[PDB]
């Protein structure tokens, strides 16, 4: 009944030990890069995931991959376990919403029950017809499935878009015109999986069955219903059964496998989750708790890693990693009951849940200086041709429930716009007539957690620049002097200072006859990267590969005496990447790590006063101590003259913006409309919107 | 708390309805062919597997292929499910024994850490020596794995074997010169390896080390006796954990899979098991219920098809299908504890565990009229240069408990040496000196559970030779001398009766854009495989198509008063196939099903008294009605004059045997001699044989 784990050593876990109890609400908890993602996926979920999959066919346990195994002594209690992230992709147009959530199956089940035959030739009701002289076959649920010849489309082979265009017969229905004409209530499968979720769900409510059609088809519909109802206790109230699984976003994805596995009913099964409440507004918090609760309270242990007061709150136990991030964390501080970590004193989470610290709101709030951006005739996806004012200059947060509409409003048009007429692009933006008031702007930044790069010749010293300064501080020396040594000699890019074995990169390429290839560190410059004759050169006791290994917050004490240098790892320091190397290759780097980076890269340049920045949930994964170092941080990028535009939906990042603007009042089609504009004070005593009902509690 | 199934209509599954409790020892039991394996394998654990797939990566759950969706309505209280089943395969030369029971990464680590380094060049102990000035690295576990660059054999990279014969560097160690230098005890970590099971555990049982090697290494070593202690207590004490993985047999793969789930300790697993006291000595059969019953303790449920009495009476809940085969079976008769099946008046196990339907044992037993077969210098394998004498025109099984090298001395010398005399093969037979007594036979056939064809053409009437009789018969009716038709004209092999559009193979391929090949009935023929010319011809008011539909009970009442087809109709019949239809495809017979066709067809040939039947466990899967059944046919083909062989470990077939051969009196390179030989009734007598003290018991 405990999940005991002994010697967990994987990454920067300080060989810590924890008995986790099972079948209970468990949620993990830290700060940005302390360990816990990696005590949980590559330990918990490698283990539980490879002991079931070597038990398999060797066939498919080969495809599946070799998972490696994690650096853990011994693991008791286990149990196969399954993993729910955004980390979906686009895999076959076969595959969509309603074939996902395995709710096809028994619509095209009840269509072969009580489906009504139709001629699509006379349109009169039939098994032959005797006006169009035409005789169909037995009605089964094989000919309502596209993935069989009996019912798929012959001119798209049940595909629906010809490779992308779409079908011209079927018209993207999938289904041949024979398989349309049967219809239940008025409607045939292709008109109800079109239907938004909430609207099947209201029409197979009030649908009207006669005495044998309701005796026939009951579980049929108690299953439907029941799914329905999971699909809505998630939040996706808005999708469509029709809808391409590849469409879906991150967040989309990852509800719409929670409720599949919350509808499928599988007993004794691990599930770790990574942040179920992230894209989601806070009005569908308290449903999405009921919904992991029930999914917990059908015989399976739940290990959520998310930041959330409500999730703490309505958790059974927590585990507290800490107390700081890289070196500094990969130790258990507190364990218990939310009530014990809130009285622990050595609890990082503790203190901001007892309100020792807290986000304190802005006494004043900063105006627009009279420069507005317009957006004229916004029309893409479910935008309702609405105009929108961006204020430039203050901190301007996009709010709005879930499907509103703000995300692709603000990325796929007001930010391909700018690129295009300023970075110079050639992305066809969205549906809109034009934007005013670009003049005003001079570039615009995307910031995002993609990674920095695909090489290891890309490290975070490169990437601020500060690289270039240490070079050329390293030729500065007398060593390089006396030697006629140039500022290139010290760069792993040019040969002639770097190793030639391994070409700069440090590690060499092994290729096995029945296995991947293997990345092993260089054998001539042990990992160094540099030849002997670069590495004699040392500056005050310490060579260029030295200097690559210590970590920022060492860095900071090391370049004290040049300001360039200073000036640059100071931002480094204070972006909350203190514990980072210069040397750290970019592919192993986090989402959040990419992140910081680029924030502070973005930092550390010359502003000019007419720059834009868009982030997209900046907030993602991040500890309340990280939220607080993100407002901070996002505040002094708005002090320097510049311009923030944000999509969060955290009330804490929201009450100290100095603009919000709120879409709704709905998510897909009843939404992309303009509900609230103005300061949060102002936004607060509208009634009809959730935010700001929201942020009058907050205030 | 129960594993709800409604509504299941799997093949021949009679939309039956069951309850199996969770948590528990069941056993489901039935006639062969009576839906029983495919009610277990097809319905639950298809779903359990599907269940758990799906919800993994769209990359992984793609590559390990889509299973089909089990119809049945619903399911309710499911776990992730593993089957394990004689159905290995020879997968790639990088996976041996020691590697599948995970014990080969503990070696490593005992290896790494109590290791004594050692000096391969001077002999002496060591991190460099100053006699061969030659330095070496840290001991790490990564050295003595040859899966990694650090340790695998740079000539043969690893595999141990160039691409077959030994590589001459490391003669199939596997690992570098300098890993192997480094010894525990004595002995390397090859030596170790190389040792049986058994001995590997006395080895360590006895290792003697100092206070801190002790001290430092305690865990490695409980969970390396553990391990061996399970593989001992599951049968396999003679294998060796360098034995490659390929060349294990069925019964060795399942029996190693059984002991590496029994390892892992995964909790909340539906484990599905397939006969595993096939292939297994009756003095194993107390430690195999131990193991059962163990890895059940570990909160596990298991779902065990097996006819043993001993598994019966060791099972918490049983499961009865029948009462027939086919179209007969498909229910549930009984279901209940031993008692409850015991005194149920209607169940096929009962009958036969309350003693009122038995195997009589012979009062009388025939003998050798002087014609013997006797083999010279045996030395394949474990086999200690012995020489058996075999008698001909009785029936002789052949005994000994696992590992003693019976299956090799018949399969790969007997069976290979008459093949080559007699039916001009092309396949080296087995280290052996000449065989005696070879003129006393004229042809030898292998009977086994192989499939008859791999082709929809191939049929059981065709296999048995009725089908020309068939062609024959109506050919000779009133419609085809009228029309001019010819006997060819009724066969989908000849063009001019068949239809051309499935070529008669009555089914079309249809390939879909990014689906695998689907196989459909043919629109011309209507899956008929002729065309309307020949369906037209009518015999005794049915047509060919309908003669290949009807099954062997429905032949036997029409084709009675044609003696030539009606006598291998009975023969079909007899061997227990009056449920099967003579037009059912070859791709979809079983195992039995195969087997007995290939009896029925050797009982209906011409016999010449010199025909030579050799049988490797003709029991698999078989109830004890079917052991009966066998037990006649095998009776009745020995009266024929012919030679019988089977290698059985039934004690029900063996106590029936004219002639008995013991090979012991262990496994492995403990067994390859003779122990008894002789009438049931001698064998019994002797004091140092296990199967004769079992037949003293039985009789
Ligand atoms: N490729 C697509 N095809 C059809 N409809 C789409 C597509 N992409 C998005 N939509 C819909 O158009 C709207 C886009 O809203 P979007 O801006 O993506 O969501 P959001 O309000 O920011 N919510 P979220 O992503 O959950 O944080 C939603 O109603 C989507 O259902
Ligand atoms: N390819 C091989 N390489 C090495 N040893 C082998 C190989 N095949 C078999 N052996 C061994 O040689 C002997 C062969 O015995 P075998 O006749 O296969 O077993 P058996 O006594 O009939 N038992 P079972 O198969 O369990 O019913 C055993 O000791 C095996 O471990
Ligand atoms: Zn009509
Ligand atoms: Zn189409
Ligand atoms: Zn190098
Ligand atoms: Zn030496
Ligand atoms: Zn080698
Ligand atoms: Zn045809």
């Amino acid at each position: 009944d405990y999940i005991v784990v002994k010697g967990a050593r994987e990454h920067n876990l300080k060989n810590i030990d924890v008995k986790i109890p099972r079948d209970k609400f468990v949620v993990i908890t830290g700060l940005s890069g302390s360990g816990k993602s990696s005590l949980a996926f590559d330990t918990i979920y490698a283990e539980g995931q490879r002991r079931y999959v070597e038990s398999l066919s060797s066939y498919a346990r080969q495809f599946l991959g070799q998972m490696e195994k994690p650096d853990v002594d011994y693991i008791d209690g286990l149990s196969p376990a399954i993993a729910i992230d955004q980390k979906t992709t686009s895999r076959n147009p076969r595959s969509t919403v309603g074939t996902v959530t395995e709710i096809y199956d028994y619509l095209r089940l009840l269509f072969a029950r009580i489906g009504t035959p139709h001629c699509y030739l006379c349109g009169r009701e039939i098994f032959a017809c005797t006006e169009c002289n035409v005789s169909m076959e037995e009605i089964t649920p094989r000919m309502f499935s596209f993935n069989n010849p009996y019912g798929a489309c012959p001119e798209c082979t049940g595909l629906g878009s010809l490779m992308n265009i779409p079908c011209p017969v079927c018209k993207g229905a999938r289904l041949k015109k024979e398989s349309l004409a049967v219809t239940i209530g008025g409607k045939n499968i292709y008109e109800v999986c079109c239907l938004s979720i909430g609207e099947a769900k209201e029409f197979f409510a009030n649908l009207n069955l006669t005495e044998r059609q309701q005796l026939i088809a009951r579980q049929i519909l108690k299953e439907i219903n029941a799914r329905l109802g999971f699909l809505v206790d998630v939040g996706l109230d808005y999708l469509t059964l029709a809808r391409a699984a590849g469409t879906l976003s991150g967040g989309e994805a990852q509800r719409i496998r929670l409720a599949t596995q919350i509808g499928s009913g599988l007993m004794g099964v691990i599930y770790i989750l990574d942040e179920p409440s992230i894209g989601l507004h806070q009005r569908d918090n308290d449903r999405l708790l009921r919904s992991l609760k029930k999914l917990r309270d059908l015989g399976n242990t739940l290990l959520v890693v998310e930041h959330d007061e409500d999730t703490m709150y309505a958790s059974d136990y927590i585990i507290d990693l800490g107390p700081g991030a890289g070196s500094h964390g990969g130790q258990i501080v507190a364990e218990g009951t939310v009530e014990e970590i809130k009285q622990n004193p050595n609890s990082v989470t503790g203190e901001y849940l007892s309100g020792r610290k807290k986000i304190e709101v802005p006494k004043e709030r900063r105006k627009p200086n009279g420069k507005w951006l317009e957006i004229i005739g916004a029309r893409e996806n479910n935008l309702k041709n609405i105009n929108v004012r961006i204020p430039l200059g203050v901190f301007t947060c996009i709010t709005g429930v879930s499907g509103s509409g703000k995300s692709s409003l603000i990325n796929e048009i007001l930010y391909k716009r700018l690129a295009a007429e300023l970075n110079r692009a050639s992305v066809k933006p969205g549906e809109h007539d034009l934007i005013k008031g670009i003049e005003y702007l001079d570039k615009v930044i995307d910031i995002d957690q993609s990674p920095i790069g695909r090489t290891p010749r890309s490290n975070p010293a490169t990437y601020t620049g500060v690289f270039d300064f240490i070079r050329e501080i390293f030729a500065n020396t007398t060593e390089a002097k006396t030697r006629g040594y140039k500022a290139g000699r010290f760069s792993f890019n040019v040969k002639g200072g770097r190793c030639e074995a391994c070409a700069g990169d440090g590690i060499n390429k092994i290729e096995m006859h029945f296995l991947p290839d293997i990345y092993v560190p260089c054998e001539v410059c042990k990992g160094k990267r540099y030849n002997r004759e670069t590495l004699e050169v040392r500056y005050k006791g310490k060579n260029i590969a030295e200097v690559l290994d210590m970590t920022v917050e060492e860095a900071l004490e090391f370049f004290k005496n040049i300001p360039r240098i200073h000036k640059k790892i100071e931002t480094l320091y204070d972006v909350g990447l203190g514990y980072i190397k210069l040397g750290q290759s970019s592919t192993t780097l986090s989402g959040g790590e990419a992140q910081r980076v680029k924030l502070a890269t973005e930092l550390s340049r010359k502003s000019t006063g007419k720059t834009m920045y868009i982030l997209d949930e900046p907030t993602t994964g991040l500890h309340m101590a990280d939220v607080h170092r993100l407002v901070g941080i996002l505040h002094r990028l708005v002090e320097a003259g510049n311009s923030v535009v944000v999509i969060e939906h955290n009330l804490d990042v929201i009450k100290t913006a100095d603009y919000i603007i709120d879409l709704g009042p709905e998510g897909g089609s009843g939404g992309g409309l303009v509900v609230a504009e103005g300061t949060p004070e102002e936004v607060a005593k509208v009634e009809n919107s959730y935010t700001g009902q929201f942020l009058k509690k907050v205030l």
